[PDB]
């Protein structure tokens, strides 16, 4: 049982570290490349991090209120994005330095986020198969990375309460029958690698942003403990990868466009629903 995030995949900074330093930036690139995640301690401040979490568990009902509750892969893990309120919109979470810093040396400088998302892990949910949110350009080839994923806890994560499996240098696997239509690993692989390099489950304390390959083998855990476990999602793609607009209220068009830290957004006029996209002109 591990008792914090392994030093291999970690880099501990303050919420003021606006860049790293070369060598800082050498060794984020190094862990991307051979382990597929990266996981950067000390990097939101509580105040931005309480908000997010209760705008969350205050919206919890109302997705469970739906008449069919979308939840991914399995039983207790649930789908639900956070608020687009201007209020709840904070420039070090959506363009954050130090993670566009990174994406910006891995993808490239027209590297744009296109996720605003969350995974709320409810007590007594399931386990989700071993997957990757996002696939190989083609099977049996090798290729770099085309996104990387920015997972944000909004409480402290525990082997307990549900912190996420993760498979390091996973990233990299792409053999021919590897992978089903949902991006489920197939039995034969997931045993194959194992054996070589078998998966990992840490806590995460609050304040922490992990980034990853978005072809990283992962899977939710079942929450064991007394409360719903939110986690913020982002990801960023290649200038080149077909995305939907995240919807964002024209209020935050002044910092988020033009900014050197692409976000592919659509500004509305009105207010969006996150949780149902039933807003008018959605
Ligand atoms: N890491 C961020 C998010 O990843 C997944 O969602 C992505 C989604 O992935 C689907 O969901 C499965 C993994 O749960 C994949 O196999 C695809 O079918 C992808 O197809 C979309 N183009 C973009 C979505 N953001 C998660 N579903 C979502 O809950 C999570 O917040
Ligand atoms: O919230 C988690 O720990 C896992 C969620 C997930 O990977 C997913 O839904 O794709
Ligand atoms: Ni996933």
């Amino acid at each position: 049982a591990l008792a914090a995030p392994p030093g291999e995949l970690t880099l501990a900074l303050t919420p003021d570290d606006k860049t790293l330093d070369p060598a800082s930036l050498d060794r984020a690139l190094a862990i991307l490349a051979e382990h597929g995640i990266l996981v950067l301690t000390g990097m939101l401040r509580t105040r931005l991090t309480d908000q997010l979490r209760t705008a969350m568990l205050d919206d919890l009902p109302e997705v469970l209120r739906q008449q069919d509750v979308p939840t991914n892969f399995v039983p207790g893990h649930v789908q639900q994005d956070p608020p687009v309120r201007e209020s709840l919109l904070f420039p070090d979470v959506l363009l954050n330095p130090v993670v566009y810093q990174i994406t910006h040396a891995v993808l490239g400088a027209d590297a744009r986020n296109a996720v605003y998302s969350g995974n709320m892990n409810l007590p007594g949910s399931h386990e989700q198969p071993v997957h990757l949110d996002e696939p190989h350009l083609w099977p049996g080839i090798s290729h770099p990375p085309y996104c990387l994923c920015v997972d944000v806890p909004l409480i402290d994560f525990t082997l307990e309460n549900g912190s996420t499996e993760y498979w390091p240098g996973s990233h990299v696997l792409n053999p021919d029958e590897c992978y089903d239509e949902r991006g489920c690993v197939l039995p034969a692989e997931l045993e194959r690698r194992r054996a070589v390099a078998p998966p990992v489950r840490f806590p995460i304390p609050v304040g922490s942003v992990v980034i990853r390959d978005g072809r990283l083998w992962h899977r939710g855990v079942p929450n064991l403990s007394a409360a719903p476990r939110p986690l913020l999602a982002m990801t960023h793609y290649t200038e080149w990868f077909d995305m939907p607009p995240i919807q964002l209220p024209d209020t935050v068009k002044s910092w988020v466009d033009g900014s050197d830290r692409h976000t592919h957004a659509h500004f509305v006029a009105g207010d969006v629903d996150h949780l149902t996209g039933d807003h008018p002109f959605a």
